[PDB]
């Protein structure tokens, strides 16, 4: 019984050691795409958060979890989740996870 | 002179992946997602890659021009920042094609 990600999932992945990035493990992001397509393919399509809101417009405020942050609704990636070592550490509320949907549908349409 | 900024439905070039991969395959083609005004403002742009090699997958969108065709994989969404990594213009999609990656991730992510 190992995970695979959900829609609505809040994750973390493993940081990219090949990025180069200044900071530790631990990328959060929001995972959008659904169960039955995650689990066959092995990809999902999510979006990062960070901590720090600087007051863009695409950033969704995620409120309750362990730590207050902002999904970047406009930053949506495929991610290798099983390559990425994704846990699960909470589920964002519906309001949440429509409004990034929301943000994305308005930016392709 | 100013940089080429990327339009929704344009084919550009552009170093997809460069912390993963060859130096050789490296820059590929993808396709614009978002609108100009985004691209423009934000120096970021979301974008589709495209292979050469189709394999059947049912994310794949074929992309039909006058020389070789391509499929795009619609699935594979990633946002790219165009203006800070370089992107070039190599041409633009069908509008049809474009409709077709975008009911694609629709089925993914819409509503
Ligand atoms: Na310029």
């Amino acid at each position: 019984s190992r995970y695979v990600p959900d829609m609505g999932d809040l994750i973390w992945v493993d940081f990219d050691p090949t990025k180069g990035s200044a900071q530790a493990g631990h990328r959060p992001a929001v995972v959008l795409s659904p169960f039955m397509y995650n689990n066959k393919t092995g990809m999902c399509l999510c979006v990062p958060c960070t901590t720090q809101s600087k007051g863009y417009p695409f950033e969704v405020v995620l409120s309750g979890q362990e730590r207050d942050g902002v999904a970047l609704a406009d930053q949506v990636k495929s991610i290798a989740w099983r390559a990425r070592g994704a846990t699960k550490k909470g589920t964002v509320a519906p309001e949440e996870l429509q409004l990034i949907k929301a943000k994305i549908n308005v930016l392709i349409g």
